[PDB]
């Protein structure tokens, strides 16, 4: 399991938590020195438990699929909550079994459905460590509309920060003041699968992407990524989604 406490958190402690979340995910090999997530994990071992504590010390436990860093559901006190989708229904066979009841949220866990339920796109929702405190608070007691926005904050401050060093650094900048995500943050979040695929294909193509990937950089400009010497490959991406998924 991994844990993070908002009480006493600072950029260093968050950075160390994200390093620890990455290290909790299994891999058999690295590609261009980036861990390659596994194609598949059978049964309960597929799920990592992430214990999150708000400023006031109240907690939720979040279930994360270790093959794709996808948040499936969470436990708050005696109630489990799962996204309305088959992978999350499967997870509910393995995690939080001792909850007194299980609620299926009235949306899947993809960005498209969460943004419709929240009534706002990611671009308009401030993120940061205060926002994560608020999100844990919101998720402690059921509210499906408020929960959708809380889950967008939770996903971006945990899973997306694990996937990209840049996004970790953006949340560190927001340790004490929330701010809507940068243009590059949205671009990277949207591109993880594509980048993963191209970096794995590059291993048999002399480091060259078979299909260049368009990103927004840290200055807000559009750039074309063509090969593994790009800083997005050498410094930024931290985990690769296996091409088998
Ligand atoms: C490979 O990527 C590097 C770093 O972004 C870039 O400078 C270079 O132009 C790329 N090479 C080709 C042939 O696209
Ligand atoms: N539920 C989720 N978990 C992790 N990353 C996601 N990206 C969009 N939805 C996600």
């Amino acid at each position: 399991d991994v844990s993070f406490r908002l009480s006493g958190a600072d950029p260093r402690s968050y950075g160390m938590f994200i390093k620890d979340l990455r290290n909790a995910l299994p891999f058999r090999e690295k590609v261009y020195n980036i861990p390659l997530l596994l194609p598949s994990v059978s049964g309960a071992g597929r799920y990592l438990l992430m214990h999150l504590f708000n400023y006031d010390g109240k907690t939720i436990t979040v279930a994360v699929d270790v093959t794709n860093v996808y948040i499936m559901g969470y436990l708050a006190d005696t109630t489990s909550y799962f996204f309305n989708e088959p992978a999350a229904e499967l997870a509910s066979q393995y995690v939080f079994r001792d909850a007194r009841r299980k609620i299926t949220l009235p949306y899947s866990g993809n960005y498209e459905r969460l943004q419709i339920a929240a009534g706002k796109p990611r671009e308009k929702i401030p993120i940061g460590l205060p926002a994560l405190d608020s999100a844990i608070s919101t998720l402690l007691h059921y509210d499906s509309t408020a929960a959708a926005g809380a889950l967008l904050v939770l996903i971006q401050t945990t899973a997306e920060a694990a996937r990209f060093k840049y996004i970790e650094q953006q949340i560190q900048e927001r340790a004490y003041r929330d701010e809507v995500p940068s243009l590059a943050t949205i671009s990277l979040e949207n591109s993880w699968s594509g980048l993963s695929k191209q970096i794995q294909l590059a291993q048999g193509n002399n480091g060259i992407f078979r299909t260049p990937i368009v990103l927004v950089d840290n200055k807000g400009n559009r750039v074309q990524i063509t090969n593994v010497t790009s800083k997005v490959v050498t410094s930024n991406i931290q985990l690769l989604l296996n091409t088998r998924n």
